[PDB]
């Protein structure tokens, strides 16, 4: 049923266009690039703070990539080759870039040299690709992650690398209460952890068709890569040290997350800052006092820009209802509408997208009015949000109990366990089901093995 | 003389660096990074006026790009080729986008329906490849442009395809004159035109070691891509009639002129709206009254943030020339000095980038002072480029007389010409020269046929 309604709804919105001739790889239509145009501005203002965004190429040669021993194991056929250039093959092969690890580190040898240097903060929001799955789903598993925001730190001692790693934590919780969507954070197991990390922090989210999806992951890479690509500093006796490095990264699953999340029956509901209009203008008109109706319209569209607005005046000539309709399933926030009547008093009527819910407000202070009502609508949308999932997070006691709940309400489900291979391995086997990751607690007993039980961790059907 | 100051300022500046270990694929740095954003800004604010911006893959498979005529003979051998998926060899060649007509052509065939539809247009910056010239230059001529900003437009009449080709060249105008950046607009020659089009309008610019750099093109594409992708819309008839498209584009070259025009013995001169930082506060402290400068200071960048400026405070503990010299060889266009003497008096010494005059202004409406000043150096920067552009442009009546200017004085060569392949192509190899374009204009005769030339022509050695 999910399924169904992203798909319909990505193209009603007009957010991507699918039918490009090569699987996994889509187009940004105008309305979703507004969308992520807005959605990266959010991003970026909390990264700037203390983030320097650069921008690497895109082709990587043999020679580089494969210099690490298991990240070049991780991505081996994972990743796309060009060979020629023109008709000649060239004499080293470039791999498009699957991530920038392997980009960035060679030329990040270069940069640093002293600890005055350090710590070293950067980001890039490139174009990655990756050969996977021959299942494709749209802003969720594609060939071309047209939105990848990677971010790479370096540090001079191990302790900066962990701490590093807390703030990029509060970084995501940010970026996501700012869009309203709420997640899991748990340390990824070590067989899924990133490809020659130290470990990998995780934040899952719920679609609402009850599977999970990993929409941030944060990695310490210690200093293996430090290792590999000579990436010294001098320390501030005369000794020369590796570096301690941590790297982060979302995609466009970020955006697929915020239509699903808040999605509708009505079509998209967004938080007022990623939708491309805040607030819509619709005037109501029969031929009547028109001229004073437009002319309100226009003086009230200025005054909102002038204030910060993202606003659109919809005076096309159709049928106020289908403008209703629209912009509704487009996920403008608020819709002012004007008509003879509450202009010959001074008001006009706002409605919400969120609840529905219309009321009457004196054009005399407007602006304030939609600043409140926005700040109203992401809360509600982030509450609600959390509600619907907290409510599908289940504890379970028995192996078998658990395959009861997910088979039956989907969802997350928590448990304590021993945090052994096999003994993961054994229960992702027998549920059909993947452990997203482990959160350190009191302990108990494996509700597989019996044994003790240090670690809560969760599962569920994943993306 | 300018290669190696050109060089040497893109890396003490920190704009890119080309250490990258592959040829034609350079890095952007923090600051190079900011600059390019800066300059997009205010690409985008002209171009978000009537066009809408879109995002569409990278690769392109051999059927889709290999289905135009001339278009494909014109990228043949400078395409890059993407053979294999992992280990596996893909079963369909992909190639990187070196422009994206046939990524997105085949796609507009399916957008476009009716003449309602009409007319559209669209823009995106994304990153090209392209095979060619062992001769790579920063900015100027790599193999992965890092910033390549491409329109494309649709239009039911062919009148309207050159109403379009008038408006791009007037968006482009406004876009140079915003950077300071001289231009010379011409027809480029029917064997120069972009591979399958009508014609082609390309703006030129000089470099300080008198060659010319291409800026800009826009081509009228006619219905050539319409009849080869089958993009056909419905007239208000009934009938099937194909469109009329063109299209046009930017590189990081804008970037690099921007450097190279306005480039300077002290490093970067940038127009107020590009530079990284618009004024950079440098209190002036030899442990006297230092906590009131200090906190006059902070004062001062607080305020003028909230006043929309790119301010940055230089709270560093080095010596207050050292800080000169940096934001100086950076291009920061204002520099505001606060010490003990004019703090006691209200008033503080502004510094310019372009001049090096030093005034001194009243703290209390310094935000006035500072906008009025901003408009001042560019309307400086751009007056000087402008002029020593023309001063560069040179008639010529004799083919002999042209070669000793050129060899000489460098730049541009004015002439009349027939405008014929022969003649033009003749020229060129005895001068050793390129024939930029033409301008039509009253009769005379071609400099090196002595027929009737129609044409104002224009050469020079190019990049
Ligand atoms: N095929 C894909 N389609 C869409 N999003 C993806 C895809 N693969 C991964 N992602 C998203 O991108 C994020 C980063 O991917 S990753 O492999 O875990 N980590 C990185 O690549 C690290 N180098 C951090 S920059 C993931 O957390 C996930 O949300
Ligand atoms: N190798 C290169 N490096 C840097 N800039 C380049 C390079 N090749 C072309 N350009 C710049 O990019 C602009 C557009 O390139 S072009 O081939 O003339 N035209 C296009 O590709 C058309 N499809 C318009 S989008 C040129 O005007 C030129 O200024
Ligand atoms: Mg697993
Ligand atoms: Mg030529
Ligand atoms: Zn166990
Ligand atoms: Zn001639």
């Amino acid at each position: 049923e999910f399924s169904e309604w992203f798909h319909n709804i990505l193209e009603e919105a007009e957010i991507i266009d699918q039918r490009y001739p090569v699987k996994g790889m889509h187009v940004w239509m105008p309305h979703g690039f507004m969308i992520r145009k807005n959605t990266l501005k959010i991003l970026r203002r909390i990264l700037d703070r203390d983030h320097e965004e650069v921008l690497f190429p895109l082709l990587v040669p043999e020679d580089e990539l494969a210099k690490e021993a298991i990240h070049v194991k991780g991505f081996e056929d994972e990743v796309y080759w060009v060979t020629h250039g023109g008709l000649s093959k060239l004499q080293r092969k470039l791999a498009l870039r699957p991530t920038s690890e392997t980009v960035m580190y060679p030329m990040f040898a270069l940069w640093v040299r002293s600890h005055t240097d350090l710590p070293m903060r950067f980001y890039q929001v490139v174009n990655t690709f990756r050969y996977e799955t021959k299942h494709t789903r749209p802003l969720i598993r594609v060939r071309e992650i047209t939105t990848f925001k990677e971010a790479h730190t370096i540090h001079a001692t191990a302790s900066e690398a962990e701490e590093q790693v807390e703030r990029a934590v509060e970084i995501y919780k940010e970026f996501f209460n700012s869009l309203g969507i709420p997640y899991l954070i748990t340390r990824r197991p070590p067989w899924d952890k990133f490809p020659g990390s130290e470990y990998t922090v995780a934040f899952d989210t719920l679609m609402p068709d009850g599977k999970t999806l990993q929409i941030g992951t944060v990695h310490n890479l210690g200093q293996t890569f430090a290792r590999t690509f000579e990436i010294k500093f001098e320390t501030p006796e005369g000794d020369h040290e590796y570096v301690h490095q941590t790297c982060y990264g979302l995609s466009d699953r970020v955006i697929a997350s915020v239509i699903a999340i808040h999605g509708d029956e009505s079509g998209l509901c967004l938080p007022p800052d990623v939708a491309a209009h805040q607030v819509v203008i619709v005037p109501i008109i029969f031929k009547k006092a028109a001229e004073e109706v437009m002319e309100a319209c226009r003086e009230l569209r200025s005054r909102l820009e002038a204030a910060g607005f993202r606003v659109h005046l919809d005076d096309r000539d159709i049928r106020a209802g289908r403008k209703y309709y629209e912009w509704e399933m487009r996920g403008v926030p608020l819709r002012v509408e004007i008509g003879p009547r509450d202009l010959e008093k001074g008001a006009a009527v706002i409605s919400r997208r969120d609840t529905g819910e219309k009321v009457t407000a004196d054009l005399q202070g407007i602006e304030e009015t939609l600043r409140e009502l926005m700040k109203d609508i992401l809360e509600n949308l982030r509450t609600r949000a959390w509600e619907r999932m907290e409510s599908e997070i289940r504890e379970a006691e028995t192996l078998e109990e658990a395959s009861r709940i997910v088979d039956e309400k989907r969802g997350i489900i928590s448990f304590m366990w021993c945090g052994e291979e096999e003994c993961g391995m054994d229960v992702e086997e027998k549920v059909r089901v993947d452990i997203l990751g482990i959160q350190e607690e009191g302990s108990g007993t494996c509700i597989n093995c019996g044994r003790e039980a240090p670690y809560r961790a969760y599962l569920a059907r994943t993306y």
